């Protein structure tokens, strides 16, 4: 179980995520009303949400997504799209780990991940940090997808610290790192990372840990089925690094599952 | 077993489906002649078979394919592509069901599917009854391979009643809808629906029964290998909605065995 | 085990075919230094390796890759990439058997590998043969791994004999044709062919001997695992038409083992 208000988070921040894979909201002009096709958003469409800046083909790997501006919600939100491009699917394969110092000792994190975050973390700094300064009142957040989910994930653990808070809602998020980086997500204050993940999906259980890796804590477990609703009794909270149980279970993973986190995602156009 | 007469006739439309996968049969001038690469479509070829509409890139779902006139076997040839780009498989992932009412009550089809349809159903009518005025004495036949075949029957069963018979024959197609579709398909007059698979195609097994859909009867149901030969006595027609015993049975599923329904489909660059 | 030697070798032609794939490597200035992103090639750009020729989407079926002159090493390097994009992956599917015939009597090989090669073969002898008459006593290399690899394998089955020796280094290579094919790739004079292999990689397994597939002799299977450093203890090298106990066991395949070929293969951007 989750609270009502949680759940609505989620929910929104999924349909912020979703609406990371329309084209036309990465080359979106800045200042426009953020929509998307096949209702694939209609709480975003609800909000009072414009583009602050809308980008795709950005760095390396494709970094593509936009950051909005929610009066309604009082949100700055940076939303990570997924993979949808070959360039997307390669960069997801460069799965040794990489040293990420900066970040923490001892932590190292997928090489396409890491590697597509630094190529554009100076400019999407900069862009949230004038947006913070121009409304300071509101809150940060950094939301994604699958490959999305992995570079808010990312981008949250290198931005914190720096006075706002930033919280980070990934869906279907792979496994990003090795232990010490998923011990070091669990525990860094400056905002929250909420880490969802629907009944079997593949996504969350890539890497394998026999190549190092291994998940924050904790995890939002949905467990209603795929294109069935979500009520805030069918999401559990789960403790533990590596944590048994809910998706991490040694049963047969499945595809479809990926694509319904509250409705579908990663279909729009 | 089938007789050598449907036989030859699905024989001949594996190669009208194949040819529709070939890039130099989607953006070519009306009136010139069908062709493919290697021997993709060599019974095609053979006829006096000419490009009505050559389309690519159309509606959503990057729709594509020709319209042929057959003057050999007497034929009006309406022939979708599966699928190959991004943007195809974009919808075939919106695998939500959509009412389709103004088709048959209660019916319900894949989002993608009937969405890409209905995207070019109004051109693509006007060009297939221009054609059947101008030629009363030919045969309409829609048909196509994997989402090829899925579009050929949605777009059967919307054209259909107008006055002259549309037959389809799909090849390793998905189910395309509800139960009441799958019925609607089984018995609509005006024009037959050939349903053609092969060994344990995985295609034809998706999207899985457990998300609402079925498969209309009968089943065309090739047994003989991948590279094999097909004779006509490789063919056992199995009825029954959501009948098992044919593809749809409990094995490990296969994807070469999708791109082989008598010669290679899908591969024509 | 092998030879410290060889094994150098063997890894010095894995970062050329790694480099293949970096997009900046397929349409670069001839003449200028030849580099990868992260670690993917180390060797060769220590080396004074300078591009000859860079090529993209050429002939049919999307040949890419590059040749090199390797001041360093004395050698002249035809680095094919391997499967990136969808045109690729089309080819890929051609797999039934065609004629070759003017490659070596009775032999047939796999028709996109075969026909992609045709495609280009003209234009490719041309660049190599004129590095030749440039550098006479320079070694012509042909290297790739997996779709790359298969096509070094039947560019150099078919540029042989004409007056310079050409070795072979494959990576991760598919079968590409039948059992006389095979035959002659292993007894062919005028250049060696080293087959690499690693694990339980799948790709080498593909097409199933069942279509009418073989493999040249010999085989040097890399026994070390996955993000595991390779020593010279860790190849065997395996002899024998098809032979079994390395890649070609009756155990369960892996896909992340096809990317590990002493480093990271197939991923640099
Ligand atoms: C369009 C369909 C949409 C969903 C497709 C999901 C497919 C998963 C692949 C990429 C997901 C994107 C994605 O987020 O990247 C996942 C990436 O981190 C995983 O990288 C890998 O390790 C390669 C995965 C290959 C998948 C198939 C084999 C399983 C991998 C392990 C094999 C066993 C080895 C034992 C050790
Ligand atoms: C091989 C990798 C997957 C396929 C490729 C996906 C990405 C494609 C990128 C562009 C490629 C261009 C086109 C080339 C395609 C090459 C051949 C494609 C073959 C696959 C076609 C899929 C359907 C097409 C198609 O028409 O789309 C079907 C559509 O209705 C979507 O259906 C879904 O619901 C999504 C299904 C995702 C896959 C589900 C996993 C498989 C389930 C079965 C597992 C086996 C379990 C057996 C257990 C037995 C013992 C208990
Ligand atoms: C983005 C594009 C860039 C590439 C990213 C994808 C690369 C993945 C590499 C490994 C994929 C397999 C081999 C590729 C061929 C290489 C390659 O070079 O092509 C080899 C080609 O000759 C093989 O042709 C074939 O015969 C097709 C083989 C497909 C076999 C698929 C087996 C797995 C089935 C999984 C789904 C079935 C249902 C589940 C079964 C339940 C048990
Ligand atoms: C460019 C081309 O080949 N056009 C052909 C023509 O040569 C042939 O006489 C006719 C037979 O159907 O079909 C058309
Ligand atoms: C970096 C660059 O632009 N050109 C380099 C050159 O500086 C270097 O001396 C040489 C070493 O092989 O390779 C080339
Ligand atoms: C943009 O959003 C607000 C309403 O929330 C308003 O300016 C207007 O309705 C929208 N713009 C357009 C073009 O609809
Ligand atoms: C995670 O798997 C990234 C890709 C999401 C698949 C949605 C279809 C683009
Ligand atoms: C079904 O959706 C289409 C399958 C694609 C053609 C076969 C693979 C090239
Ligand atoms: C051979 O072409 C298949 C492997 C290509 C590498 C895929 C991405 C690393
Ligand atoms: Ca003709
Ligand atoms: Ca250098």
């Amino acid at each position: 179980e989750v609270s009502q208000d949680l759940f609505n988070q989620f929910n929104l921040f999924a349909q912020y995520s979703a609406a990371a894979y329309c084209g036309k909201n990465n080359d979106a002009p800045a200042g426009t009303n953020i929509t998307c096709t096949g209702n694939a958003c209609p709480e975003v469409e609800k909000a009072d949400a414009t583009f602050l800046y809308s980008f795709e083909d950005s760095g390396v790997g494709d970094v593509t997504g936009f950051l909005a501006l929610d009066n309604t919600n009082k949100l700055i939100v940076l939303s990570f799209r997924g993979s949808r491009s070959i360039e997307n699917w390669i960069g997801n394969l460069n799965f040794d780990l990489k040293e990420i110092n900066d970040i923490c000792s001892g932590c190292r994190g997928h090489d396409g991940f890491t590697s597509s975050w630094r190529s554009v973390a100076d400019t999407l700094r900069q862009k949230v940090e004038d947006a913070v300064r121009e409304h300071p009142d509101y809150r940060v957040v950094f939301t994604g997808h699958s490959l999305g989910g992995a570079l808010a994930t990312v981008a949250g653990a290198d931005l914190r610290g720096n006075g706002y808070d930033i919280d980070v809602f990934s869906y279907g998020a792979p496994r990003v790192g090795n232990r010490a980086f998923a011990e070091f997500l669990t525990v860094q204050t400056g905002g929250t990372l909420y880490r969802i993940t629907h009944t079997n999906d593949i996504v969350p259980r890539l890497p394998p840990r026999e190549f190092g890796y291994s998940h924050s804590s904790p995890e939002y477990w949905i467990k209603s089925g795929t294109l069935v609703p979500v009520t805030r009794n069918d999401i559990v909270k789960i403790e533990g690094i590596d944590a048994t149980g809910g998706n991490n279970q040694p049963n047969i993973p499945d595809i479809p599952a990926h694509l319904w986190y509250f409705g579908l995602i990663g279909t729009c156009l």
